[PDB]
């Protein structure tokens, strides 16, 4: 009897929780004030009864445990989570704490922890002597990640253009610039979903920051693995809250040998939201940024890498230009050196739409002999001069097509050798 | 025991000496403060204990003392420093300091030293009669700074076109000026590892700023010299303290008679965090950058000379061009007449795979004849005649064709010469 299976099912959970249970009138509230009423009920009976989710510490101990179902929002739902507990586990914000859940007294509201089980998807006592991200020697990607679905569909053309555009590996950083209208949001979802299929070991996990409800339902029932998304509707105090959660639990994630995936979109809303909500500096760059607004932002671009003692963090957080805001463009060029990879997306190939719109020239990764071979290496080097001097919608042109002719990437370079 | 050998070992060891000494929970917060609780313990013991590194003063004399392999970072472990003994010794910042250090007090969190043992690398009374760095009068570059290596090794061709391109004295003050995607990095790289292996003797400084801590990484263990790097996480203030501590230090180095060379990447991301971080004066350039801003960075620049009395202190700092931000080629041009030895690297050497890109044609070192003998000099102005009419790529082809089949210079020499 854990929370998770009484959160994610509809409304149909709730008719027949409450024709079964015998609750008074439920169906008229938020699905936390609902899933309140149903664990006192049955926390009324006596039944042991546990929980999960993640854990986060405010500014003075007082320990909260937040769930991923419902996005992190900070409702009734939240468990408790004591000092005592804190200071004897020795917990730290975005660990993934599973346990034995208890109902509360008199005086307070929220379901307190009786004891924990499962910390990190590991056992307590390990979890305690782990060495920390930041204590942690950064290094090149050395694994690539190939995003070539190999099911021989049609949108996995656009993943086999990715492993011809920019190289993607483990521990990468990188950037993907484009305009409005561009196919950002396809693009997201390819890669997630290549992702999902190539590296089922790897932790996907996908961030959205206000971003519309729509395209957030088409994330969140498309993708494998869990996604968090913040709407525009809640305000910027909740998409760094957001934002500060995702990273800390990547970090814990990582602590654990484990390859911990970061698709975020964008930077430059989560740059808005930190230079709204954080107080002024005094000294306000050229746009309306504060100096020290964009010190956050980049530190969470900053966690990406390839720690040698185990695991990587990859972040691929796609950025906005030619908006008609010079605060953008502002970012933009603050975040512009900040990553090992680029890929470049231009609106002139998505008005004759065709898909995907890809800057192929501009677009590239640094240093990608560690990553692949060497004779694929010169396999693109030879595409690359090949693909050099005409135009870049001719180039995409050609690229589709010579890409719709073939099956896979090795035929794709042998025909473009033997021709 | 060391404060110094503390932070010199790795982040594992913290387990093996903390369960061994009284530590139930030391796996989970930062490194710094590990070394805070052992050294506190050990403290305990009553066994007298040493410490050492680089003194920095604040507004108000309330100094501390920072180490060089934490980056020269404001952490639990600095050493206290009140201003009696910098009244008594005359200490100033910059200064490499070494002795007795002792446990904190009631109300103090930091490390007091109880009495220095040496000073500059020297002791305190002979130390304390020294000239300042401003008293010395400047001269030309009269030591040449070989960077041939000699060993005829896979990359020493980057080294002989080096020679060949731009010499490199002691107290001379160099630009590279490179686009991105150059190879700038380990360019420097060769830099450093020249100066490590044909003079021992002077100290190599390596400055960072706003790197990949990948990058960072690789040039820490790459570089035998000591090497400081603050990445792009960091706000600007760090990037400011950062190099105003290396400069202080090289100046106090070189007082005392020393070759000091500081490898600077990159001048442009200095220059821009002392614009994000100096308050506006009214005078906005083009592009978005104060006036003042850039003095200085200038000044750091401006410490590269040659003294009567003794010692060097030679600049190599590189900037960046062809990036799309304005403020970029504003310091470009805001810099071209300080430096006395260029280096320029062109993208299209290096899209064409030829490495190192220079640009032979361009770069060029100023008042050479101090530096170099007439020979050798008249042999490297007849290859200049020879190399003037045709193009930088070919430039570079025939160069590095012409310098893989001999051994070293002086046989390149006589062997263009006998053609
Ligand atoms: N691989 C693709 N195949 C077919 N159509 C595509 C593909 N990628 C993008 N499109 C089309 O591109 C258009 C925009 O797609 P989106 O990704 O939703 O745009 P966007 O990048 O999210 O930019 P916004 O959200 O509108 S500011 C739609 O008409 C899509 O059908
Ligand atoms: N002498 C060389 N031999 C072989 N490859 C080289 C040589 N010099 C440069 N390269 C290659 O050219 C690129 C230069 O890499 P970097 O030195 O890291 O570039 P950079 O000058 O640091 O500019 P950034 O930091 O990437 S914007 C890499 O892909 C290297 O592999
Ligand atoms: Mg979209
Ligand atoms: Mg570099």
């Amino acid at each position: 009897m854990n929370l998770t299976e009484l959160k994610n099912t509809p409304v149909s959970e709730l008719i027949t929780l409450g024709e079964n249970m015998g609750l008074e009138n439920l169906a008229r509230m938020r699905k936390q004030d609902i899933i309140f009423a149903i664990l006192k009920q049955h926390a009324k009976s006596g039944e042991d009864i546990f929980g999960d989710g993640v854990l986060e510490i405010l500014q003075d101990g007082f320990g909260f445990l937040r769930s991923a179902d419902s996005s992190y929002l900070a409702g009734p739902d939240d468990i408790y989570v004591s000092p005592s507990q804190i200071r004897r586990f020795n917990l730290r914000t975005g660990d993934t704490i599973s346990g034995k859940i208890r109902p509360p007294k008199e005086g307070e509201r929220y379901f307190a922890l009786l004891k924990v089980n499962e910390v990190n998807f590991d056992k307590p006592e390990n979890a305690r002597n782990k060495i920390l991200f930041e204590n942690l020697t950064p290094l090149h990607a050395n694994s690539r990640l190939r995003m070539e679905r190999g099911n021989g569909s049609t949108e996995d053309l656009t993943a086999r253009v990715l492993d011809l555009a920019s190289l993607i590996g483990r521990g990468q950083r990188g950037l993907i610039v484009a305009p409005p209208k561009a196919g950002k949001t396809m693009l997201l979802q390819n890669i997630a979903q290549s992702i999902a299929y190539n590296h089922p070991d790897c932790v996907l996990m996908v961030l959205l920051i206000d971003e519309r409800p729509e395209e957030v339902t088409e994330m969140q029932r498309l993708v494998k693995g869990e996604v968090v998304a913040s709407t525009f509707d809640e305000p910027a105090s909740r998409h760094v809250q957001v934002a500060e959660m995702v990273i800390e639990k990547a970090k814990r994630l990582v602590e654990h040998k484990k390859d911990v995936i970061i698709l975020l979109d964008s930077i430059t809303r989560l740059a808005r939201a930190y230079n709204t909500v954080v107080p002024a500096s005094g000294k306000v760059l050229t746009g309306g940024v504060d100096a020290n607004a964009l010190h956050r932002p980049k530190r969470f671009f900053g966690a990406a890498r390839n720690v040698e003692e185990g695991g990587s963090l990859t972040i691929i957080a796609t950025a906005l230009i030619d908006t008609g805001s010079k605060m953008d463009e502002v970012i933009y060029e603050e975040f512009k050196g900040t990553g090992n990879m680029e890929l470049h997306l231009s609106r002139k190939i998505a008005e004759k739409r065709v898909f995907p719109a890809i800057d192929y020239n501009r677009s590239g990764t640094r240093k990608e002999e560690l990553l692949t071979t060497q004779e694929e290496l010169q396999k693109m080097w030879i595409l690359r001069k090949i693909i050099h001097p005409m135009g870049e919608i001719d180039a995409m042109e050609f690229l589709i097509n010579k890409l719709a002719m073939t099956k896979t990437n090795d035929d794709f370079f042998e025909m473009m050798k033997r021709s």
